[PDB]
């Protein structure tokens, strides 16, 4: 992995503190504009639904795609939701309850097997990836979403895959996207929050996988997690 | 399967002769603007490439999802195909070239048991291994596709669920956080004006937590017509409430 501190320029507009890892056909050959930021690990926040689903259906905890998540503070919370709406809108009950069921054994079992961050899940069964000691790096999410691409998670291929088209985000003929947001919440200047935007884009025949994180501090500047990796990805000239 | 005459309404305009069949939750609750034309059989064309993905991909012709077509550099019929193309992409920019080899190497021995396992239409794939969905025998109704495309969003086909996952996936075509659109078009030519070409849009819809299985074909003898084909069943289905 290269350093380009010339896409610090994205950060600095906004007075943004964050880090951006781009990499091409594969995870070994990886670009960012902040090679100590891009290891740090930070809270995992939504971003978690993605191993959260996979191990939902390994465990049976999730029966199959078409599984409806029946509704029995937040209007979102009150609707019926398929696997992907829980995971593209706000459900946090859902998977407050598949984490449960799931429970810290497996739980923990799974994220040796995804090598997911530093695999500490105390703080709570249902809170540990928003509230809790839970960390990963924009390097390990890379490195994570890479062996779902290929389907080299420890999962059958079928549950990868249905994970997988719950997180199409962007489709055109030769451009396709898979993505997924996530935000701790909005903190205080000293005590920032997190947000993150991860996923991989197909352009033609090539792959590229990225992952995103700032500190957020302010609600107006939660749009920059998509803007900025968008307007990197523009200058690298994979969305023309 | 009910007829619902206001839906002529959008044909009427372009003095448009087709049917539309829209079918809410399962394909035991259809309705249509034309009872007698939502079981006439027509040339699938492109819409064809949705099976022959699945049965690539079932005997092995086709390795995996992230198989990649190359282009051998010699002209191709489009533009737009003389590219190397995934699988999504040589189904969503209609690569005929590249699914006329999968037919190839499929053999009709292999094809001909795979679309009696689909019940395809009439099953007839005479006219040459390479052409029997284009100009040949083959002739599927709007119904039928319907059927199919249910069986395929169930994982019901005769077929690896891991394979009809990836031909799922390849087809999305509208995506959003609770509207998804997985569609294919097909347009068999102009033919003449006695004996005009088909077009096809099919397709399902999950809004929310419902599903809506569609499939719209139309008889065409001039391509400026051509986005009727969406244009129509797309009104048809807004004024039903199925939007994103």
């Amino acid at each position: 992995i290269t350093e380009n501190t010339s896409w610090n320029k994205e950060f600095s507009a906004e007075a943004v503190n964050g880090v951006f890892v781009l990499c091409k056909s594969s995870s070994k050959s990886c670009a960012t504009n902040d090679l100590a930021r891009a290891s740090k690990e930070y809270l995992p926040a939504s971003t978690f639904k993605i191993p959260n689903a996979i191990i939902g259906l390994e465990t049976g905890v999730i029966k199959n795609e078409h599984q409806v998540f029946k509704w029995d503070a937040m209007k979102q919370w009150e609707r019926d939701l398929t696997l992907r709406g829980a995971i593209q809108v706000s459900a946090v009950p859902v998977f407050q309850q598949i984490a449960r069921e799931v429970g810290e054994v497996r739980m923990q079992k799974y994220l040796k097997k995804f090598s997911y961050g530093n695999q500490n899940i105390s703080g709570g069964i249902d809170k540990f990836w928003l509230e809790g000691q839970l960390r990963i790096s924009a390097v390990n999410q890379v490195e994570f979403l890479e062996s779902l691409y290929l389907n080299k998670l420890s999962a059958s291929k079928e549950n990868q895959l249905i994970v997988k088209e719950a997180l199409v985000t962007e489709a055109a003929p030769e451009y396709l996207v898979h993505s997924k947001t996530g935000f701790s919440g909005v903190g205080t200047e000293s005590n920032p929050g997190v947000a993150w935007w991860v996923g991989w884009v197909e352009k033609e025949t090539e792959v590229y996988f990225f992952a995103f994180n700032m500190d957020i501090d302010n609600e107006s500047k939660l749009p920059l997690r998509k803007s900025i990796p968008t307007k990197i990805m523009e200058s690298e000239g994979i969305i023309g």
